[PDB]
């Protein structure tokens, strides 16, 4: 990978530009066959609430998952940055 | 392709986001190697002056190519549309 780090660029890229991320701090991707299931840290805003977080969170999933097709699951989870 | 009409997709989703592109009229894409190689039409309004018009091709150039890295050609023209 190869494969993977260009894939890996574009769910970075793709998370980065949902209001609230406060960058990507860890990312886990790896390919089911030829589908990717990954698993990513977001970094957000510390005053926040748990409820708004979680609405980034979830707006990162569709987003990530809208502009790369081939993932097949994505976990998003938070922590406070900055 | 399979592979191909992914990335069809994302060269046409691009271009279509790029200001002043009225559509994506035609483009052919094919690898050379692992690259890929394209040349694209895309409709402007007819009156947009002809340097105008060379400028949404250039900024669809660089938007294509930016968005997706395997793309290593792109020629872009443009035409007359609504
Ligand atoms: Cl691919």
């Amino acid at each position: 990978g190869s494969h993977m780090e260009a894939v890996q660029n574009r769910i970075v890229e793709a998370a980065e530009r949902v209001p609230g991320v406060r960058g990507v701090i860890h990312l886990r991707a790896r390919y089911v066959g030829q589908d990717i299931w990954a698993d990513m840290i977001i970094g957000v805003d510390p005053e926040n609430t748990v409820e708004q977080a979680e609405e980034i969170c979830e707006a990162v999933q569709a987003a990530v998952c809208g502009k790369i097709r081939r993932i097949e699951s994505l976990h998003v989870s938070a922590e406070a940055r900055e």
